[PDB]
């Protein structure tokens, strides 16, 4: 029955034969245990696993998003691998291109005319017509999608398509005599290649293919100027820029099993082996990819040649992606479900304080913004990658991970400069203070190239200015993450108590805790990390521009922020250089950020507006907020937004992560990031396999 080895799920006969001596040749190299148990569709097969019936089956991606939802909620345990020893490929992306000149965008397609690679297929077919969902006016699933689209676009090509049914959909194909629109290569216009000469030729004005393709039809760059991709966001772009413009990203064919219980290990040994033994490519008469000359793809993809390990972060979602899967939503739920989730706002609540303020603005904003919520700050973001979740306010340490996984900035948190300020804050966008290394001119033995080995002074451990700027390109260079093997000593809050980087921080007036993070530390934040420098503690100091002349000119605080002046000290210049506090603006490490609203590109025109909307009631000079829930007043603790924050600012060039944050400060991050792991970051380095 369940004895100690792995339950395959078999969908056929054939399958299931192959399976027989899957088994068997198994236990001839005494690789891990496989029974076989025979079902009559992937479908039983989910329902199976999902009730210990079995444990694993290999499931493609529509599946996989079934197989995930709710009552099963199995997930993808390993994928195969596509292409060939030099080039392995896990995925690809669905583009959408057109001719170079003509300058309809995304959302201009209605009477235009439509080249497919054939009906039913993901890149060709469900992909671009499940997201243009929008544009169709369909009813749902029991009207034909395809009379919908034959009256979206003025004529198409669309292999297999009923020919006296649709007409204008075979319109454009130019299969000859009963060939025309045939599924097959009968019909020229077949395929990804047959789609492609379809817009070549002239016959259609987009054609809904992948990212290869044009590379593999036209191999000279000179050619392939004459064409442009259609990106998500109404623009269009060069052919080779698919990573960052497409539809969707369609991941390879998968082995599920459940998440509870699942086996996976055991599983995963016995794929491990087999892969070794009967792999691709292999003596083995019996191999795991290829069937016999009838059947095809038994257990696994002929075309397969290997299953890589998914990373226990992902889960069916993460593993399809958010475009993907609104794909599938858009060709399965009604003209209603899909116009209302286009139009609400889910923001993704972190905590219960937060979850709470939240569903308070939630009844203010009529339903305009709903909420979602997760425990982590990165499983928000995970939410919001697999499309359960809209936006979420991060921090620039975030900022870039949601960079690096895809995302893109929003809106601004543009800083209410404490004490009063003034109104228009949506278009006066706030800078960020400027990160510099403050020093005495009374030292000539120390500049930024020479620090190695030199006395510090850091605000705290941890800290944007005071510590993760300073020391990412201060150690990007090198491969180490040893940042207490540089500089002799040290003060940086946050630190083991009896290290080097707790040396020359002072105490509580001398006596209690030394070195502690916070203010019952003396030389502590960009106050003490200034302090620790001025009582010619250490050789440098890290903290804001403004730390220095607002501290000095006799107007600090006690007896040590007296009698001295600010061009008294110096800045510390990545170009070797030095000059005073003045000339910050050239002459500073990064620029610190300020958090912003993220999200999906294809979220961002709707988002802008409606978070616009919500401050004009809501924010600080909201004709709603003193009167009924103001936006910027958190149960004074930070919740969704930053207690102290004027304004949402609009994001004026700066529209990428790289943009928003700066050369100098993702340099330092990612430097930074690397040594201190983000499973989520990971888990999206390998969705970009």
């Amino acid at each position: 029955a369940s004895k100690k080895s792995v339950r395959w799920c078999t969908t056929s006969p054939a399958e299931s034969k192959k399976c027989a001596q899957w088994q068997r040749r198994m236990k001839k190299v005494r690789g891990p245990s496989v029974t076989c148990v025979k079902k009559t569709s992937r479908f039983e097969c989910i329902q199976a696993i999902s009730t210990e019936k079995a444990d694993a089956v290999t499931l493609d991606g529509g599946l996989v998003y079934d197989a995930g939802l709710d009552p099963y909620k199995l997930r993808p345990i390993a994928a195969e691998v596509y292409g060939t020893e030099n080039q392995p490929q896990t995925h690809y992306y669905a583009v959408a291109i057109a001719k170079k000149g003509t300058n309809f965008q995304l959302n201009q397609l209605q009477g235009l005319k439509s080249c497919h690679t054939g009906l039913g297929r993901s890149a060709g077919w469900n992909i671009p017509m499940g997201l243009l969902r929008p544009f169709l006016d369909w009813t749902g699933p029991p009207e034909p999608l395809q009379k919908a689209v034959a009256k979206f676009f003025s004529a198409s090509c669309v292999p297999c398509v009923d020919g006296k049914e649709y007409p204008n959909l075979c319109q454009l194909c130019a299969g000859t005599g009963e060939n025309k629109c045939a599924c097959s290569s009968q019909e020229p216009y077949f395929g990804y290649s047959g789609a492609f000469k379809c817009l070549q030729d002239g016959a259609g004005d987009v054609a809904f293919v992948k990212d290869s393709t044009v590379f593999e039809s036209l191999p000279a760059k000179a050619d392939r100027d004459q064409y442009e991709l259609l990106c998500p966001n109404n623009t269009r772009k060069p052919v080779d820029a698919f990573q960052e413009c497409h539809l969707a990203r369609v991941p390879s064919h998968a082995v599920v099993a459940r998440s509870v219980n699942g086996k996976e290990d055991l599983i995963w040994k016995l794929l491990v082996k087999a892969q070794e033994k009967f792999g691709r490519g292999k003596p083995s008469a019996f191999q795991l990819f290829g069937s016999p000359a009838g059947q095809k793809d038994l257990l696994f993809k002929d075309s397969a040649l290997g299953l890589l390990r998914i990373p226990k972060k992902i889960d069916s979602g993460l593993y399809l992606g958010s475009n993907y899967i609104t794909a599938i939503r858009g060709l399965r739920e009604t003209a209603a479900e899909v116009e209302l989730r286009r139009a609400q706002v889910v923001w993704c609540a972190v905590g219960s304080d937060e979850q709470l303020k939240c569903q308070e603005w939630s009844r203010q904003s009529n339903q305009s913004v709903v909420c979602a919520t997760a425990s982590t700050t990165e499983d928000c973001i995970a939410l919001v990658l697999k499309g359960e979740a809209d936006a979420l306010s991060l921090d620039g340490g975030y900022i870039y991970i949601a960079g690096k996984c895809g995302l893109v900035p929003v809106l601004a948190e543009s800083q209410q400069s404490p004490e009063s300020s003034g109104l228009d804050c949506v278009h006066r966008p706030v800078k960020g203070y400027l990160a510099v290394a403050v020093v005495r001119k009374a030292n000539d033995k120390i500049t930024w190239n020479s620090l190695r080995g030199k006395k510090s002074c850091h605000t705290a451990v941890d800290r944007t200015a005071g510590w993760n700027i300073p020391m990412g390109p201060l150690f990007k260079d090198t491969d180490s993450c040893r940042f207490d093997e540089f500089f002799s000593q040290s003060c940086a809050p946050g630190s083991d108590p009896r290290s080097k980087l707790c040396a020359l921080c002072a105490g509580n007036e001398e006596g209690q805790l030394k070195c502690v993070p916070n203010s019952s530390e003396r030389l502590y934040g960009y106050t003490g990390a200034f302090r620790c420098l001025a009582e010619n503690v250490g050789d440098v100091a890290f903290v804001k521009d403004v730390t220095v002349l607002d501290n000095t000119d006799g107007k600090g605080t006690e007896q040590w922020a007296k009698d001295l002046k600010l061009g008294d000290f110096e800045l510390l210049c990545l170009n070797g250089t030095r000059k005073p506090v003045t000339e910050a603006e050239s002459c500073h490490l990064p620029v610190a950020p300020n958090h912003a609203v993220v999200s999906r590109i294809d979220k961002v025109a709707h988002l802008r507006q409606v978070l616009l909307r919500q401050q004009a009631h809501f924010g600080r000079n909201g004709e709603d907020c003193p009167g009924k829930f103001c936006l910027f007043q958190s149960k004074t603790k930070n919740l969704l937004f930053n207690d102290n924050t004027e304004c949402l600012a609009k994001l004026q060039g700066k529209t990428t992560y790289d943009e928003y944050l700066g050369p100098q400060y993702v340099t330092a991050i990612a430097k930074l990031r690397r040594c201190s792991t983000s499973p989520l970051l990971e888990a999206c380095a390998f969705l970009m396999r």
